[PDB]
DNA sequence: AAAAAAAAAAAAAAAAAAAAAAAAAAAAAAAAAAAAAAAAAAAAAAAAA
């Protein structure tokens, strides 16, 4: 549920750091299932719990 | 000479079998549906006129 806008600002705030989005066979972005995990928990929406 | 008694006979009654008829069951189809399998059109990503 994260618009194109507001992924491209997640993966803005994100992948300056050491991580890489791991690419597969093709340079299609494959985001492991951790990595989206990672990936929105710090992108600034708020859990189910802590909003 | 005639009567009665005795003996060798047809007709009716009872039981079983073979013809046929109807219904039901096994089967043996030609047709359809559902599920499965082998290709395809909009969107997405990275390096470069």
């Amino acid at each position: 549920g994260l618009t194109r806008r507001k992924l491209d600002e997640a993966i803005a705030k994100m992948e300056e750091a050491g991580h890489q989005f791991t690419k597969n066979n093709a340079n299609h972005y494959s985001i492991s299932l951790s990595e989206a995990h990672m990936l929105m928990d710090a992108a600034g929406v708020p859990k189910f719990h802590e909003r």
